[PDB]
């Protein structure tokens, strides 16, 4: 069994952790079953949460390995090997440019915006700003709510790909959960363990994660998805109540 | 005869120049006749344009005079003092946050923004929008079209004054174009110099240095505010047009 899981409003919602969660999480590790992040997150954020690889990042832009992963695979980078599955960040600013030509209208993302403007937007503290800011792969939109729709045609017109992270939208091209999972299920070193994964998630938008796993569970407020299974309570409690009662009686 | 006139639409054409008002400036200054910039930009932009004081900044949140000037007001800086009128850039943008949660959505305005991202959605050079960026009073807003509403609501809502430039939305608290050229009339060395004071502009921000002075003269795009005085073409061409045929006579 291996369990993925959207930081967002699975894991994290109340900034980090909690009681309830880190109960579910320790109980996992004990056991020995892996739990793997997948983030709209950057690696510096990521990271900075204290978290060690395997974890995908920025909606599977990029999947981080232990630089001694059994499985040889991505460019090494210090101390991890780096899988990068989408068009960099870069490349995606520079598309951005022609959509914003084809839109007629300025498209701000966090590229365009100073740390403490970030903060401000997502409340978190300018420190986790700047992490948020380090992205590799995807940026995190700045929309008016009145212009995203002439804004999402611009994008795909132009190539690009665009996402629902929980409040904002995002743009990337290649960079989607469900095949960053199936990546990184092919590359597990014991292929019995990637036989059943787990995906918990917190978004009625993370169809990909639950596409891509074997028991699929939405946390969060109102009705999952079909084929989905569902909490009574959202946030930590609703990750320790799924851990609890779908994980613990298989193993 | 002082003559007061506004930069952007009005003095400079259409990319940010002087090029085009240098004749009909040059009449002037001929003629003795002093021109006060009254501007939306900032003291380094003004400095970069090559313009000396005295000048106003940031839609009359600054008054800039010659360290020699005359006539004792504001504080030392070098080769100026400066005559502030208007709260300092901090407390706008304090302010501008409480603005952002009464509207319920993010309000951006140029300190949020990289010097890149300001020149792109200005036309300026990265090193021009870095100018453009150093506010002192009044912070230039960067909405999309259909939030203009709710946003210039909120902003009076938490006690924010709003203006418009002729591109960009601006917001500050007490900064006016006409309470600034009044304060410099009123400082003056020369009371009979200052006793008849000439206003050209083209945007929203103008209409209070149009109402502060004797002779009002409109150089934007479409109608004049009314009984105001309209030139056969907008900007510079306007200008020029309005020193030969409404100036030039009177000072003959
Ligand atoms: O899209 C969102 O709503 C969130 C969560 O999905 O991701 C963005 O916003 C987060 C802050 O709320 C950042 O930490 C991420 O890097 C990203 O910019
Ligand atoms: O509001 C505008 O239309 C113009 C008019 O001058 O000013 C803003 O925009 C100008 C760039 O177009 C800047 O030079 C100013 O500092 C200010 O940010
Ligand atoms: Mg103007």
């Amino acid at each position: 069994m291996i369990v993925f899981t959207d930081l967002d409003g699975t894991l994290l919602d109340e900034r980090g952790e909690l009681g309830p969660a880190r109960e579910a999480l320790e109980r996992l590790r004990a056991l020995g079953v892996p739990v793997v992040p997948v983030t709209a997150k950057t690696r510096k954020e990521v990271e900075a949460l204290g978290l060690e690889p395997p974890f995908i990042v920025e909606n599977g832009g990029g999947l981080y390995l232990p630089r001694d992963w059994p499985v040889r695979a991505g460019r090494p980078k210090g101390g991890y090997r780096v899988v990068s599955l989408a068009w960099p960040y870069r490349k995606v600013r520079a598309r951005l440019r022609e959509a914003e030509a084809l839109a007629g209208r300025p498209i701000l993302g966090y590229g365009d915006l100073t740390a403490e403007a970030v903060a401000r937007l997502t409340g978190l503290s300018r420190e986790a700003a700047r992490r948020a800011k380090a992205r590799e792969y995807d940026e995190t939109l700045v929309l008016c709510p009145e212009e995203v729709e002439a804004v999402l045609e611009a994008l795909e017109a132009v190539g690009l790909e665009w996402t629902h992270g929980g409040r904002f939208y995002h743009a990337a091209k290649g960079a989607d959960k469900g095949r960053a999972v199936a990546r990184l299920r092919a590359l597990w070193p014991d292929p019995e363990e990637a036989r059943f994964a787990v995906g918990l998630g917190d978004s009625l938008n993370d169809l990909p994660l639950f596409r891509a796993v074997d028991l699929a569970v939405y946390v969060g407020r109102g009705d999952p998805p079909e084929g989905v299974l569902a909490t009574p309570a959202p946030g930590p409690e609703g990750f320790r109540y799924a851990v609890e009662r779908y994980l613990l009686p298989r193993l």
